[PDB]
């Protein structure tokens, strides 16, 4: 990948910078695919009415599996479409208009069915693959117990073998599962002992692909939400559940390496679909700045409404370059390995969506905050992406934990156009310092480094910081030699973004030093352990008075 | 007032260093009189059923008149409590809680029959104000129409002197007007011709108490809010409505006046509302922050959680420093001019508010997003305090230009505590330069400061940091001084708030300077006028390509 050679303080050249550019035929034909769902998702799509009711109608689903994008990534010979990374992005670009379907099938594709196509024996593709694409079959990736989460090792689910050693029995809850009501198929993960030479007795992790025709899988009342009404959320509990052999990935006791893929490899997509988000909001509220009027003039004319403009586009169009980049470096022939860079994408989607589709409602004003207009909608729906597929601040460790692990192992500019010429220096100082700062911080901290937890994040936002900064530059490059149109507005987002993350960059290395007085570490530790061993807030009323 | 005096180089440290103290028997009643409340909204307030229902239950409303909490700030012989400032804010520390009520209890004292007091008649007030305080009356701010939230001195209700002149006759209709559903008082903003010495028919702003009983006024259906469905926030329709001649404020022609005092006296309260929200935040997380288990160790233990508590601490700290200096400099004798502090509180406090409860959410992660835990309702709720009362994004305007404006007519340290030196030392230097930076822009800018609004924006977040600092280094010398509870961890909050502060201040000076390469004024403008002449997005997507 990439962002792992980021941490040595080497860019790799005549890579990256070449952005993926996908040929006429596969753009028509997939404009002509888009035709239908552009037209279905903008008339027969009601969602208001599904916001509001939390119920998908039947019709709709029905259709939705006309269309077929149930399979996106799934192979052709398995009944599915075999588009590839980078087409699913451009689709999920306009997959986000609903906003309670996008999780739906987020969940049917990205996560749900994704272990099969990753680890599935050959006999389980054939045998459940093609039913699944063609909508008749759900996937629900139960992952998480009650008093589980992150670190899912600990999992309180038992799977132990028969005596005829012919099925496994299976009991267990599962909590947080997205369409895990009406689910027929799930990737249940459980725990086994397993026997080795040394005749122990370790409980190790599995999966288990179990339909509901099993018996004793039964499902709760769905958990009322906040934004996303029509997504399922439910709870599901496995009681004497029969599992033939056959139905488990890889080997037995390898659920570790299973589970971690499946949340490494459906993250970037999620990039787009902020972006197609934000498209529409600059759809919406342009129009009604210029609909109203204030100081005798339209609202365009101030400065303070151009500026949350400016903002909107910036991160728009930084989103886009990362999730497009990412998505075309997942096409190239293999299996590469860049889990790292879809964190990237999935955090910096998560956090400048929170914080444009703020500001837009703030442009409303107080016209948005009523439900007459559907501004209530996309704020509640927008929070959700940071919880979704993992919180944002597991991925600022996965960013920083696993790539320095590689940095660590290792240790034991002709390319842009000219009137970029500034970006790409200052991208190479903060490459270079970031290096030299990256490598004394192994060099001190060594291996403990694992419990500076406000480290990682500083450099968890340096990486994506530089990474957002590198995708603009190469987007940039490319759309300046292909003379595309509007090409020196796209010049002047670019040199924005590389200014404004020149700066936080400057500002996140400097205190990262041994003899930075502006060090706000041991303040906030002391800080925290005080209200954490009081458990309520610390310090008297102004007006109580103690002589 | 303190901030007017910030832009000329020169610190009022008589006014704000020593930190107000309420005497002992005023704090013995306050405490006595908060027993009551304190129990009463904990026992039988039921936020959650009021949040669904929408509907304020009557026998709730009916034991909150009578405690008679309608009027406090009233002067206490008309049927008031004669509460001073500081007693305001505390209480509504306590009345934060319920999140509806403190709407309706904020449109009915800050700013409903605020203008009475303010601005009405001896006989008015013995008419009016001894039934408003008692509960039965209740006043509801009309100033808004359909297209003029902002910018008031452009109303279109027509209010014109009939011939007989003992009646003026009003016609108009008013949107988005707190409790205008059950309020039967109104104090109406409209427009009436004035004829003077020189013959002139011009239209200036006035002011009108109108009782429900007059005939001609109608309400509305309510709004369908998005967080705060208590508040009844309805239309009120004004057709044909006969006014005594006596129902006018100051004199004809000046309501412009009467509605800016109005809106300059109410923005201190919230606050310190938001103080009375956090802390119970930072207990409400801190329980469930040591009741569950990750990486086998409690939550409290992970770097990222502890900075995310002092975080929040650091806020409610600041803005209890803001809100009671504030309340405490209004309790001098006479009305000093504190419009600034005011807004600056409130602005400040909103801004920390969202950024707070957003972090708070995050921490419990999936289980904050469902509805059945309380975190739902503080997230929908807490929206408001960026629109209500104005929007922040304005009252970034009254702390940026109302100091200029006084600043360009003139143009044309032992008492804080050792402990806290070194901050002390930056906050005067953080004012010195501060102020050569506002002359030079008097200079360079000329009198065209209004329209380059970005300018203003940075110079309203100096001086906003610069009063928190101020006001949390006044509290902490005043904590340490007197030996109050925990005070090092009240020193520790304020070093860490002057610390930060000061960075943010250094990098908002740096780029306000003609050289320096870290302005972004231009190319924002360009790119903003770029996508509002577009009308939408005008980047299009990577996958198209052009020969
Ligand atoms: C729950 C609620 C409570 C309310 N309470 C009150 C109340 O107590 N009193 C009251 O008077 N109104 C109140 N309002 C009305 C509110 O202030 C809005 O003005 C109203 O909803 C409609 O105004 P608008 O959308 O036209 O505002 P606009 O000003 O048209 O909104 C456009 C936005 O542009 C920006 N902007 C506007 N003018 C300027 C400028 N000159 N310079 C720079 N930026 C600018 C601001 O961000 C503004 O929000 C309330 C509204 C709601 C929803
Ligand atoms: C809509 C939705 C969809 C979901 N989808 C899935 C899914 O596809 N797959 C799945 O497995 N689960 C999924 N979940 C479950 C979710 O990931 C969690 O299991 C759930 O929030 C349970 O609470 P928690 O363990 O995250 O508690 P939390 O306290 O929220 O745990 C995570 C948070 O705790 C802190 N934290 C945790 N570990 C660390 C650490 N090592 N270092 C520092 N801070 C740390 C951070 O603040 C982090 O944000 C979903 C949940 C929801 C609501």
């Amino acid at each position: 990948a990439f962002a792992k050679e980021l941490f040595l303080g080497k860019i790799k050249k005549k890579e990256v910078f070449p952005f993926p550019e996908v040929s006429q035929d596969e753009l028509n034909e997939i404009n002509q695919f888009l035709g239908p769902v552009e037209k279905f998702f903008t008339e027969e799509v009601d969602s208001r009415k599904i916001d509001q009711e939390g119920k998908i109608p039947d019709e709709t689903l029905e259709k939705l599996k006309s269309l077929g994008l149930f399979g996106l990534q799934v192979p052709e010979e398995y009944g599915g479409l075999g588009f590839s990374n980078t087409m699913y992005s451009r689709l999920g670009e306009i997959i986000s208009m609903d906003g309670s379907i996008t999780v739906t099938l987020a969940a049917h594709q990205a996560i749900g069915l994704k272990g099969i196509i990753l680890a599935g024996t050959e006999e389980q593709k054939a045998k459940y693959l093609p039913k699944l694409a063609s909508g008749e079959h759900i996937a629900a990736f139960c992952l998480t117990e009650p008093a589980s989460g992150s670190d899912a090792a600990a999992i309180r689910s038992r799977a132990t073998l028969s005596e005829d050693k012919k099925h496994y029995i299976l009991n267990g809850s599962k909590v947080w599962i997205t369409n895990g009501g009406l689910a027929n198929i799930f990737t249940v993960f459980a725990k086994t002992e397993v026997v080795d030479s040394d005749g122990s007795v370790k409980d190790k992790i599995t999966a288990f692909i179990v339909e509901r025709d099993f018996g004793g899988v039964t499902n709760g009342k769905p958990e009322d939400k906040l934004g996303i009404r029509g997504s399922n959320t439910c709870e599901v509990h496995f009681e004497n559940t029969k599992i033939p052999v056959e139905n488990i990935l890889g080997e037995v006791g390898d659920g570790f390496k299973v589970a971690m893929n499946i949340l490494n490899s459906g993250r970037f997509s999620m990039g787009s679909v902020v972006a197609g988000l934000l498209k529409r909001l600059i759809e919406m509220t342009a129009e009604y700045a210029c609909t109203r009027k204030q100081f005798n003039k339209r609202l365009s004319e101030f400065g303070l409404i151009q500026e949350k403009f400016a903002l909107m586009a910036q991160k728009a169009y930084v989103m886009e370059s990362m999730t497009y980049l990412t998505a075309g470096m997942l096409d190239q022939p293999g299996f590469p390995d860049c889990s790292i860079e879809a964190a990237m994408v999935k955090v910096f989607s998560s956090e400048a969506a929170w914080q444009c589709v703020s500001e837009a409602l703030q442009i409303l004003g107080g016209l948005g905050y009523t439900r007459d207009y559907p501004y209530e909608r996309i704020l509640r729906d927008t929070r959700i992406l940071l919880i979704f597929e993992g919180t944002n601040e597991i991925l600022r460790m996965y960013i920083a934990l696993t790539g320095l692990q590689h940095a660590g192992r290792i240790l034991t500019h002709g390319v842009v156009h000219p009137s970029l010429a500034d970006s790409a220096n200052k991208f190479e100082e903060n490459t270079y310092c970031f290096g030299r700062t990256v490598e004394t911080l192994l060099l001190r901290f060594g291996k403990t480094i694992m419990e500076e937890q406000l480290v990682l994040k500083r450099v968890a936002n340096i990486l994506i910081n530089l990474y957002g900064m590198t995708a603009v530059l190469s987007r940039a490059s490319r759309s300046i030699r292909i003379g595309l149109r509007n090409h020196d507005h796209e010049v002047l987002l670019a040199n924005t973004f590389c200014v404004e993350a020149y700066l936080q960059n400057l500002f996140s290395l400097s205190q990262l030093d041994k003899y930075a007085p502006e060090n706000l570490d041991e303040q906030i530790k002391k800080v925290s352990q005080q209200i954490l061993e009081k458990r309520a807030y610390i310090c008297a009323h102004p007006l109580d008075r103690t002589c």
